[PDB]
């Protein structure tokens, strides 16, 4: 019977793996709460055919570049078709960490100290005064490339001796790179439903920062459902939270990253507008601390589709 659901999973970009996993997820779970939905990669299908395939709606379980900037929700948006998170603006916007940042930082925002660099300025050579502006952040300090997730591209750079070899490495994923001063933690995570906010998650990695292993692969990294902090706190990083969401102009479902410092203030990190669903994925986690089957959860998302 009629009412057909495209789960968009795989893509190509760099968190393909984690997309593959999270759509597998979601699949069972839409299905296990009665939907008849199906499976597709946009790496094997043209999604440019969506339409003339039968598809009522599309839920967005695709990570990164090509699935979570605005252009696939530009395609949908002309092409009729209702679909889960944000739109195009704040899905583009969520996706580049210097413009969050910037936005963020602009409305008056907690966002850490940063440096932007260009690959181009890279490859000529860092004149000089710009390693003068980057040590002015203090060390450590930590070398990201704009545009990805699950932390691909990064790394911590102690002392400027080592900030080469961190570059080289971010600026294969992106031409524009984020070097921000390093926050001591701990660090957390706050999802969002709707209007809700879901409590919040503190993750406890076992080594430097919860990098792609400690995301994906180990048993070792340790999260605590709701955070442990004292409602004056728990009460901050809601009115936070949200009012990164709202800035942003997110909608539909997302989480955001934050982390505390020395001087005892949170920090936004990011937002990410279509998260991982996987079994090692916080959403999930939060999701069932409020009660909810990983089904309703995603039953609801699809129900908040548009
Ligand atoms: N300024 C910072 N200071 C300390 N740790 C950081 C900082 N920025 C990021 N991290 C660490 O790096 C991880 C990944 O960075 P994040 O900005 O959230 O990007 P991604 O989209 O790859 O997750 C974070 O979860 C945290 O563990
Ligand atoms: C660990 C986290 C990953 P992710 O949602 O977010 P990050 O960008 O922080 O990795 C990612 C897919 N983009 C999760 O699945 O909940
Ligand atoms: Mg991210
Ligand atoms: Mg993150």
């Amino acid at each position: 019977m009629t009412d057909k659901i495209a789960v968009l999973l795989g893509g190509t970009s760099a968190e393909r793996e984690v997309s593959l996993n999270s759509g597998a997820a979601v699949l069972a779970g839409l299905r296990e709460g009665g939907i008849d939905a199906y499976p597709v990669d946009p790496k094997e299908v043209d999604v440019t055919q969506l339409k003339s395939m039968g598809f009522q709606k599309v839920f967005i379980a695709l990570h990164g570049r090509g699935g979570e900037d605005g252009t696939l929700q530009g395609m949908l948006e002309l092409m009729g078709l209702p679909y889960t998170g944000s739109g195009v603006m704040a899905s583009a916007l969520s996706m580049d960490k210097l413009r969050s940042k910037l936005l963020w930082q602009g409305a008056g925002l907690p966002v850490a100290p940063w440096v932007a660099l260009t690959r181009a300025e890279f490859e000529k050579g860092l004149s000089d005064k710009q390693l003068a502006e980057i040590s002015a952040l203090g060390l450590p300090v930590i070398v990201k490339p704009s545009r990805e997730g699950s932390s691909v591209g990064m790394s911590k750079v102690v002392a400027e001796n080592a900030l080469q070899d961190a570059l080289r490495l971010a600026f294969q994923h992106d031409e524009e790179v984020l070097i921000e001063k390093w926050l001591s933690g701990p660090e957390f995570t706050v999802a969002i439903l709707g209007e809700e906010i879901l409590p919040s998650i503190r993750i406890q990695p076992s080594g430097t920062f919860y990098d792609y292993e400690a995301k994906f692969l180990s048993d070792e990294t340790q999260y605590f459902c709701p955070a442990g902090l004292e409602a004056s706190q728990e009460a901050n990083l809601q009115a936070l939270v949200l009012k990164a969401w709202t800035t942003l102009g997110c909608k539909g479902w997302g989480r955001i990253d934050v982390m505390l410092d020395s001087d005892g203030q949170f920090y936004l990190l990011e937002a990410n507008t279509s998260p991982g669903m996987t079994s090692h994925s916080l959403v999930p986690m939060a999701a069932r601390q409020a009660g909810m089957s990983f089904s309703q959860l995603v039953v609801r998302i699809l129900e908040l589709a548009d």
